């Protein structure tokens, strides 16, 4: 069947995980 997806969803989400594993970086 057709299927959608939320792009703003996947980009919050990207964006959060990008924060979250430039903090674990950051802290080395």
């Amino acid at each position: 069947g057709q299927e959608r997806f939320n792009r703003w969803f996947l980009t919050g989400m990207t964006v959060a995980g990008v924060v979250l594993l430039g903090s674990l970086f950051s802290r080395k």
